């Protein structure tokens, strides 16, 4: 009922989650941009 | 009155919040850039 | 004197702080790039 | 068995981990883009 | 010997650290890209 259950397994979620997004932006941009320019 | 109430529900806010921004930058840039180039 | 005072109000700082930066990069880049290309 | 073991060494993982990604996006994009444009 | 020493001063490291990187990517990209295009 009380708060403070787990944090170790939580902080890992955001860390790995941001990696997936930060990759999509650099890879997706390169594909769309490279196709337009070239 | 004392601090330390909840952290689990907090760390999730930033995680999901950054996802929305990191997406807007890659999608918004692609739209404006692709239109200019093409 | 002892550590562990507040974390809830802290984690919110980085969350909102990153939003301001991630916006400047997408908006600033679009302005400089769009002007050069167009 | 109980939760809450370590957080100091954890928060450092994401901090340093994001640095490696945020660098790959700016360096990788510059290489692919600069080659196409030039 | 036991864990849990400080977190307030830690969470601030990543917050300020990411700012320095997120700036280098937008400023470095603008310099290299603007020079190539223009």
């Amino acid at each position: 009922m009380l708060p403070f259950v787990q944090e170790r397994i939580g902080l890992f979620i955001v860390n790995f989650f941001i990696f997936t997004v930060v990759s999509a932006i650099t890879l997706l941009v390169s594909m769309a941009f490279l196709t337009a320019t070239r």
